[PDB]
């Protein structure tokens, strides 16, 4: 009755498979709880407002990932590099896609994995310092982790919105909240204030 997309996703770089590991399950559970809590609140005004804010936070990170990919791909042709590296142990992850936004987050991880492959090419080809590879490794990792925490923060602020509409006990039954096992994500979840 409800459509669900099951897919296998290969991730090459360690930065993107670490981001995938400590966030994708919690994020796709958060996107699920949001779609359920919003259907309990009913008000199409709030539904479209929350659907929008989630869309634009995923859009901003996607827009920045493309800009960083476009700039760094220019540095490759500027420097005459047409190849990209193999990886010691890539991982395959079987994922379930219930929302199209869940697909968007998983697509963001692929763009991250792609951008890391470009960074690693420029670093192996002495175009990028060892220091500015780590600065890109940390910041883009932390960039997706900030999104994970913000999405969950939107979920948490939706639960208080549902509480303020008396629909609280309904939420506890329909979609209970999941523990956030990653501290970086859990701390960022306090975009509630």
């Amino acid at each position: 009755s409800r459509p669900v997309f099951k897919q296998v996703l290969k991730v090459n770089s360690l930065q993107a498979q670490r981001v995938m590991e400590r966030s994708f399950e919690r994020v796709s559970n958060s996107l699920f709880s949001i779609d359920v809590i919003l259907r309990i609140i009913g008000e199409q005004d709030e539904i479209d407002q929350v659907e929008t804010v989630i869309l634009e936070h995923i859009s901003k990170v996607s827009e920045d990932l493309d800009k960083a990919t476009a700039q760094l791909n220019k540095l490759m042709e500027d420097n005459g590099i047409d190849m990209m590296p193999g990886y010691t142990n890539p991982n395959e992850y079987t994922i379930e896609i219930n929302s199209p936004q869940v697909a968007q987050f998983a697509h963001l991880i692929r763009k991250l994995d792609t951008l890391m492959g470009i960074v690693d090419t420029l670093w192996l080809n002495t175009v990028l310092t060892s220091k500015q590879r780590t600065d890109a490794t940390y910041q883009w990792q932390q960039r997706l982790i900030k999104l994970a925490g913000r999405i969950i923060g939107i979920e948490k602020r939706a639960r208080i919105s549902a509480h303020s509409k008396g629909k609280e006990g309904e939420v506890a039954e329909a979609a209970p909240e999941s523990a956030t096992g990653d501290k970086e994500i859990a701390d960022e979840a306090e975009k509630t204030k």
